[PDB]
């Protein structure tokens, strides 16, 4: 037991030596010996354990030698633990920083791997594996192991309309358990900061961004909006996702627009005032091709789930808001329709959106306004605020 325990010491001793480098032929032989190990030791787990993690301590302190790119110690790493299937069970978040990848350049973020593809092995699994893991730990650190995610996932764009795919297949988080973790977590002002030092990550990873917005921070998702506010600065395109994102959290909405509370309601409030201010001070800088008949679907849709749940008077802002948000985009969508690419699909998924946006408006309308205007005197009106929600809905 102890010599065999030695003589793998010793193997991976040599494999470490070896991996030096990893150009052409310096990875696949040492893997093709990786699977002759496994082969072996196939024919009291506690002290097991702390030998295999006194072996990862001892062959990862060096890199806390020309192993310098940590996001391929990180990956050798993770194939001997997860392939072996001797789970590593300490500190999390050395293995995830070695994942974090410090990538500025698009070129750079591919050369700094550059050898995922040539290993045709189902690194996905133990990706997967590792944000269980992460959910289980109670920690952040797969936010900078979020990239290599996305360099592993099927790097596959939309087909544009997004709001039909689920929301796993659209984050890039398929086959992981989505949003389960997050529960009375309630202190995420610490993976906020997190992010808050990460704006050159969200530089190389264009879905990363996405991804944060997909997370459930539902009373906080708020701040994070204007956090990045330089990040949406330099790429005018992921504004439109972002709007998607809160599609996605549609369902929740109805939650909080079911308990009525005013810092509650109040949360919705200034989220759709700031995602307004988003679109209207970078309407110039949007993509034309990143628009498309289908987040007018997304508006839409937002729109008549906001009013839905609205029933009572005081809270005449929140239509108020979702129609300025509609009607900005269908401003936004006018430019692509008329201008430019002009084609069959505007026109009328454009005029069915604004019924449906008249008609949900005017439902709301009905609605909340049960009694007359006038008081049986003919003199002052049942409702303090009938002339002022009036005049703000006709003048969206």
């Amino acid at each position: 037991v102890k010599g065999k325990q030695i003589a793998a010491a010793l193997m991976l001793d040599s494999t470490f030596s070896i991996l030096q480098t990893w150009d052409t032929i310096n990875l696949n032989s040492f893997f093709t010996q990786f699977e002759q190990f496994c082969f072996v030791l196939q024919q009291r787990e506690k002290e097991v354990k702390r030998y295999l993690w006194q072996h990862l301590k001892k062959h990862v302190v060096p890199l806390p030698c020309p192993v310098r790119s940590k996001l391929k110690t990180g990956l050798i790493v993770l194939f001997v633990v997860e392939k072996i299937e001797l789970l590593l069970e300490g500190s999390l978040d050395w293995l995830c920083h070695l994942l974090t990848s410090d990538a500025s350049s698009p070129d750079e973020f591919h050369r700094d791997l550059s050898h995922i593809l040539g290993i045709p092995q189902s690194w996905r699994l133990y990706l997967v594996n590792l944000c269980q893991r992460c959910m289980d730990t109670r920690t952040y650190t797969w936010l900078g192991a979020l990239p290599v995610l996305h360099c592993c996932m099927e790097l596959a764009p939309r087909h544009k309309d997004a709001w039909r795919q689920p929301e796993d297949t659209w984050a890039a988080l398929e086959g992981l358990s989505f949003s389960p973790f997050r529960e009375q977590m309630l202190d995420t002002s610490s993976l906020l900061q997190f992010m808050r030092e990460k704006q050159h990550l969200l530089s190389i990873d264009e879905p990363l961004f996405r991804s944060w917005f997909s997370l459930l921070p539902l009373s906080h998702l708020v701040m994070y909006m204007e956090n990045f506010i330089e990040h949406l600065g330099r790429f005018p395109a992921h504004i439109l996702d972002c709007l998607s994102g809160i599609y996605y959290r549609l369902p929740g909405l109805e939650q909080v627009l079911n308990t009525q509370d005013v810092q509650d309601v109040q949360n919705v409030q200034n989220i759709l005032e700031m995602l307004l201010r988003l679109l209207d001070t970078y309407r110039d800088k949007i993509p034309e091709e990143a628009l498309s008949p289908s987040y007018l679907t997304v508006c839409l849709k937002l729109h008549e789930a906001i009013c839905s749940s609205t029933k009572l008077l005081k809270f005449y802002e929140l239509p108020a808001l979702s129609a300025e948000i509609v009607c900005r985009m269908i401003r936004l969508l006018s430019l692509v329709d008329s201008a430019g690419q002009r084609d069959e699909t505007g026109n009328n998924s454009v005029q069915t959106v604004f019924q449906g946006t008249l008609a949900a408006t005017k439902r709301w309308l009905r609605e909340v306004f049960t009694k007359n205007m006038l008081t049986s005197s003919g003199a002052s009106f049942t409702y303090v605020k009938e002339i002022e929600v009036w005049r703000r809905l006709v003048e969206i």
